[PDB]
């Protein structure tokens, strides 16, 4: 019934992308700042369920842009060997901070509510590509704050 | 109690008019962006139950303006003919796009929610002319957007 | 003149391995705890000139080992291309902390001072395979601390 | 300065209406007899400045209805397109006689004088929507009569 989540950040509790093991897999990433290509190397972390890194995917290309950015990724590791089907963790590192050395962060689940879609009824945000339950949300809050 | 909907773009389960088998009927369709008669030809799609193209009412007129507007169909086809009564889906096609060669599209039953009312105590949404229940609302959005 | 570096931790002004562009490279890593696997993903990353990750040689398989340990790097990359001649940082993570989420490190040109050596008649430090000259040592602590 | 128009049916020079190209166009016709839908069909006829017969509009739903009636229309053929701008006759056909086998007739530009109206200084007649000056009535008779 509330839709004052549209124009919101949003975090949810979905954190991972299923693998089905073959097919190539979609994701968006949301971006709240614009990102800067010459602070530090800014890049997505594919991880496996046990936190091992499995595929690093360079970001310093999409210097300049922000918000829901698109992206895929084949099923392989850096090798270029198809992974175990599974669930993966998506995270991502930019816009490295010249003082405090520390990275911004974003993941797979979170971002901007740009509508709320009622699935005969039940609701559902979506968030860029994903479309996600209203139980999945732990947290939301204005853009550019938090 | 939710009035949060107010200023959204609102997609419902209405799709379609009744029409009693002689009397005029009166509707409102809702244009995101300003109707432009060079892009394209814009036009009214009137559709009987089964999708067959009942009548045609061009836009080339309504050049320049935007929001809802308002229209009137006597209930003939193209030659004149009153048709059966029925539930009729009305649609539109405007502003043919340069590049993608395709048109932006509406139809009955979307548009800004400019008011909520209580029925004692139903809420209901006024979108334009037309004032609908909450529940028939599958989808929300701002404007300029989706 | 100074012997009392010996039993010492020492650290140093090099913290790269040049390759050089063919031959495959030796090197050795201080673990000042033993090397638990269960702790995390323990791993050493090689880095290009511009901090780019190169190579993750996976340490989970050194389990239980701790001071310095010796590898080899072929000077490929993850897919198994030669890389660039040049200068590569190596660094490692080990024994991720459960309170804290944060891992130990180590990195070449580091660790316990086993002798001293004077090269007729300036002095050098043996930290494991690597002879270094007083010159490069930049801090000096006991073990278990810092 | 005579008044004495006021309860007599008018007729006047006035025949057609204006219609500008575009826009829909009022109306109004007097029904000296109240409208009896079983007798023949009637209906309005709406002719071109050459006689032509260019729109029928059905009067069968105005059944039990008398004196001066309102009415629209588009500007369009039986076809539905927008004819050419200029002046139109509408006359009408109504109440077919069972005996003489031939329809009452009436027009635009003929009825009751419901009122005279000196627009400082010159007198005009309300004839139901239509205000005319008193030089365009060519003949005056009692109601009932001819």
């Amino acid at each position: 019934n509330s839709v004052s989540m549209i124009g919101k950040i949003a975090e949810t509790d979905v954190s991972g992308a299923n693998f089905d093991g073959n097919n190539k897999l979609s994701f968006s990433l949301f971006f709240d700042e614009k990102i800067d290509a010459s602070k530090g190397v800014p890049a997505i972390q594919i991880l496996n369920e046990n936190n091992e890194l499995v595929k690093t995917i360079p970001l310093k290309d999409y210097n300049g842009q922000k918000g829901y950015i698109n992206f895929e990724w084949d099923g392989t590791n850096e090798k270029g060997e198809k992974v175990p089907k599974g669930n993966y963790k998506i995270k991502a590192e930019y816009n490295l901070d010249s003082h405090s050395k520390q990275y911004l962060q974003t993941r797979i689940g979170r971002g901007e509510v740009e509508s709320v879609i009622f699935d005969k009824g039940k609701p559902m945000l979506r968030m860029g590509e994903m479309i996600l339950p209203i139980d999945s949300a732990i947290e939301f809050y204005k853009p550019d704050q938090k």
